[PDB]
């Protein structure tokens, strides 16, 4: 469903084994993204 928690999640590499979204990648700025922890 969500990509991220609220706030904003936690910020990680592109090149990472994690979700991934467009809206909420520019909450870590340019050259991360949003992940998550769930399964």
């Amino acid at each position: 469903l969500t990509g991220c928690k609220g706030k904003g999640g936690e910020c990680n590499p592109l090149d990472r084994q994690c979700k991934e979204l467009q809206a909420e990648s520019a909450s870590c700025g340019k050259g991360q993204k949003c992940c998550v922890w769930l399964h």
